[PDB]
């Protein structure tokens, strides 16, 4: 009875290796989510849970070196890849110069002190020079996750939204709405780390879905969610 917690980004796609996990094992894991600070903070505060999947390397890092995490347990699950979307088709044009534009109301960024991925949207608006003017508009609206950011979204509750890829792409690949992917060099790398909780009591198990991650079947749903995995 593996307990796994998660950053929010990564909850339905954690759901589809749980799936697997368990079809082909026997185990079934229990998923809990939340964004990656909140999470980390839950651990520092004696959550029992048997693995954590941050959304960044800083809070596995920060368990790690304030003993929380089983050492040598750390790594690179995923890299994920920031997505500007909008539930109306048309209103995210394909190079992003919607943001600079007022043909839209509200767009939803994940707070960026708790959520990886609303750090990375927020450095995407620093990097067009648009921070600034769209807090002084009022036109930023605070999600308390990326689960929430892309719920505001989906619902259009936020004309635009900055999401992670795995929310929104298709069993075929395809993306509803209108999207507009930032180049790399305009955030960030988001890349996504693993740890075991030191005090587990279901280590051998946690060590098992920790190697079965690194694993072929794991790695191809993992793509399939459109995340990358390290060189």
């Amino acid at each position: 009875e593996l307990k796994v917690v998660t950053a929010t980004n990564f909850l339905g796609t954690l759901e589809q290796l749980a799936g697997q996990f368990a079809k082909q094992t026997g185990h079934a894991v229990v998923i809990s989510s939340g964004s990656s600070g909140p999470v980390y903070a839950q651990i520092v505060n004696g959550a029992p849970y048997n693995v954590f999947f941050s959304a960044d390397e800083k809070s596995p890092e920060k368990l790690d070196n304030q003993g929380f995490a089983l050492p040598g347990s750390r790594f690179t699950y995923a890299i994920g890849k920031l997505v500007l979307w909008s539930a109306k088709p048309g209103l995210v044009d394909n190079q992003g110069k919607v943001l600079a534009g007022n043909g839209w109301r509200h767009i939803a960024i994940s707070n960026p002190q708790i959520a990886p991925y609303g750090l990375a949207g927020t450095q995407v608006l620093t990097h067009l020079g648009l921070l600034d003017k769209l807090t002084a508009q009022e036109r930023i609206v605070e999600a308390n996750s990326v689960g929430q950011a892309h719920s505001q979204t989906a619902s259009g509750a936020a004309d635009l939204g900055f999401v992670a890829l795995a929310q929104i792409i298709q069993a075929a690949a395809k993306i509803p709405g209108s999207h507009w992917f930032p180049p790399a060099n305009y955030y960030e790398p988001i890349v996504q780390q693993a740890v075991i909780t030191k005090s587990t009591a279901e280590k051998a198990n946690a060590e098992q879905f920790m190697s079965w991650m690194k694993g072929p079947k794991a790695v191809a749903i993992i793509k399939a969610a459109g995340y990358v995995l390290p060189q």
